[PDB]
């Protein structure tokens, strides 16, 4: 736990411009090692009143060490700014795959699938659920291996947006969603308003494109039902028949 500052670093490449701040390559200038820092606005996240969602999140972050969690080694601020020293990931997010090749093979999916699903038992042994497990925060590592990063419905089960309450089953929720986006391109509650989507959440209706094979559309049935209880443990997402057919992660 060195405590660091800007001047500890080169930065480089834009590799993401969002409406909050933006992530750059950098190196470290002592070492060399290159990785990521990402840049936040301190006025921006007081106004947004999420300091202390900021404080947790980057509390639990440095302590979780699996390969498919996106590794945070650790964070500073100056007068304006809070920055977040970042593994850095190589081939980009899962989302930007997506629109590239706009729909994933059953093997890239049901691998995908494998790593997350591994990195997420991990996460709830160590009491961790999370919210936006989503493209655009799923990273890829030099070999390829999905990295889950971490900080609008599309992604989240009944029983949160209908304000029940909710344990370690929203992530396998969102295995379904992300499951289904992965094989047809898009999520599967998707509309052109929120109101909407939240009709197509909290009533769950989803269809299948034709192409979508019998084992998958099992396995996302599986994951999106309404009651929790009975989506399946993450364990039984491993040895779906599908999954170990297809995946290439055991
Ligand atoms: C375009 O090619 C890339 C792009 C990123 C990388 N590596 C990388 N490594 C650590 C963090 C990030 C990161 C973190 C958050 C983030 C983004 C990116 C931008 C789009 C998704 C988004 O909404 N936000 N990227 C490598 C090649």
């Amino acid at each position: 736990k060195r405590q660091w500052a800007l001047e500890d670093f080169e930065i480089g490449r834009p590799l993401g411009k969002g409406k909050f701040g933006n992530v750059y390559l950098a190196r470290e200038k002592q070492s060399k090692f290159i990785l990521a820092l990402k840049v936040l606005f301190k006025a921006q996240l007081e106004k947004a009143g999420v300091e202390h969602q900021l404080r947790r999140e980057v509390e639990i972050q440095s302590h979780l060490r699996h390969p498919n969690i996106l590794r945070l080694y650790g964070y500073f601020h100056d007068a304006t700014r809070v920055y977040l020293i970042l593994e850095y990931a190589p081939l980009g997010t899962v989302y930007r795959e997506l629109q590239k090749l706009s729909k994933f093979d059953e093997q890239r999916t049901a691998t995908y699938i494998t790593e997350l699903a591994n990195a997420l038992s991990y996460c709830h042994s160590k009491r961790v659920i999370h919210r936006d497990i989503k493209p655009e925060n799923l990273l890829l590592g030099s070999a390829g291996e999905l990295k889950i990063a971490d900080f609008t419905l599309d992604y989240l089960p009944p029983e949160m947006i209908e304000g029940r309450m909710h344990d370690e089953k929203v992530d396998l929720w969102s295995l379904g969603v992300l499951c289904y986006e992965f094989l047809v391109g898009k999520p599967p509650f998707e509309a052109n308003t929120y109101q909407e989507t939240y009709k197509r959440i909290s009533r769950v209706e989803f269809t299948f494109p034709d192409f979508v094979t019998e084992g998958a559309r099992d396995l996302i049935s599986r994951l999106l039902k309404h009651n929790p209880s009975q989506r399946p443990m993450l364990r039984e997402v491993l040895e779906h028949p599908w999954i170990t057919a297809n995946s290439s992660k055991p």
